[PDB]
């Protein structure tokens, strides 16, 4: 493909070390407190103010004009909020070159000459750190430069600003990248990066697409934060449409009950998913996977069910409530397949149910008057409404609370 022959500088994992695969052989020297792979294969951690990554360029880049660099991020809670700005990826040598900074909720793209001018791309990733905002959430950038002037910025595929290079004179590039942060911070400041890929041309909005598409690893349930979703793993549940309610019995049925402080995120009976086929302990959940789900309920796990009955005491559109069962085993009424949505800005699936007859998760009110996760039938017509969207929070080093 034309855009893979692009790329002049590809950081990937490869034995157990972050290396160049670009081919053009980049020296590449990893600190020794940095983590690597932790979450997806090619990422590594920054934080404590020292460990970096220091990559080293060589002669075979022919310099000119059209670039692009492309890589995913996730930025802690305690970092976004922090109002200091901070330099995470650094190619400046005297005064001259590019890095990319972290200002109050804000990523920020730099370039600045030689007369020390700058132009910056920016983007509200928190966005006070709204639930809908991406605080510590994985979400792809990409910056490509051009030679009729122009440098833009893209966020999961949509451009968000686009500059033309003005009161900009020579902008002399170096054959150093540095990543990581010196500044002192928290023991809980920090972020991750993987897939950094720096690519010889100009992408189309077209080709940024094909690569976003293709590193989000659109088989994999991902999790609140956009890390995948594993088996054998505690997840707080949560409906699309209610961030701030969470799964209780309360009544012989499951409920959205309240958040009795939604500034919190972590609240609830924390969820485990098994797999229903043997699968190693907690490897990736795939969509198109049958699973079972145990409540933590008072020192017992209980498997979520769907109910026989109807909701009210039906032939079509059909309305079951979900209940906890006891018994722990591979039962069908308890066996439920799970589904990716395709969504620039929201990590979440639907549940299904194949039991009796096809059924999909949603949660709404029906009925004194109660939020209820339920299982309803001809489901075609809700397959797009946000209520049958289902997001797992798990416990993430980049949340604390």
């Amino acid at each position: 493909n034309s855009i893979n022959d692009s790329k002049i500088l590809s950081l990937q994992n490869k034995k157990n070390a972050l290396v160049d695969t670009s081919g053009y052989n980049a020296e590449v020297r990893v600190g020794d407190n940095v983590q690597l792979n932790t979450i997806y294969t090619n990422d590594f951690k920054l934080s404590s103010s020292g460990d970096k990554i220091i990559v080293n360029l060589n002669n075979n880049i022919a310099i000119y004009e059209n670039s692009s660099v492309s890589f995913w991020i996730k930025i802690s809670k305690d970092l976004t909020n922090s109002h200091n700005e901070y330099t995470i990826i650094n190619s400046i040598e005297q005064n001259s070159g590019w890095k990319l900074c972290i200002r109050n909720g804000n990523i920020e793209w730099i370039l600045q000459d030689v007369n020390r001018k700058y132009k910056s791309l920016i983007f509200d990733y928190s966005e006070s750190l709204s639930h809908t905002g991406y605080t510590n959430k994985w979400f792809f950038v990409t910056i490509t430069n051009n030679i009729m002037g122009y440098m833009k910025l893209y966020i999961n595929g949509e451009l968000k600003q686009s500059q033309k290079i003005e009161d900009l004179d020579e902008v002399k590039l170096d054959k150093t990248i540095v990543f990581g942060i010196d500044e002192n911070i928290d023991e809980n400041q920090m972020l991750w990066i993987r897939d950094f890929n720096i690519f010889s041309k100009e992408l189309s909005n077209e080709d940024i697409n094909i690569v976003y598409e293709g590193q989000i690893l659109r088989n994999v349930i991902k999790d609140y934060w956009g890390n995948p979703l594993k088996f054998d793993t505690e997840y707080y549940i949560i409906n699309d449409n209610y961030i701030d309610r969470y799964i209780a019995p309360e009544s012989n049925v499951l409920v959205l009950v309240q958040y009795p402080d939604r500034s919190k995120l972590y609240t609830g009976n924390p969820i485990t998913i098994k797999s229903v086929s043997d699968k190693n302990p907690y490897s990736r959940i795939l969509n198109g996977d049958n699973i079972i789900l145990h409540m933590l309920y008072n020192s017992r796990k209980y498997m979520i069910i769907r109910d026989t009955d109807t909701i009210y005491a039906c032939s079509q559109n059909c309305v079951y409530a979900l209940k906890l069962q006891s018994n722990l085993g591979n039962y069908g009424i308890g066996i439920f397949s799970i589904k990716n949505i395709v969504s620039k800005n929201k990590y979440c699936s639907q549940i299904f149910s194949s039991f009796r007859e096809n059924t999909m998760l949603l949660a709404d009110i029906y009925k004194k008057n109660a939020y209820t996760p339920v299982a309803v039938t001809n489901y075609e017509t809700k397959l797009l409404s946000t209520s049958s969207f289902w997001k797992f929070i798990s416990r993430d080093p980049g949340w604390v609370e």
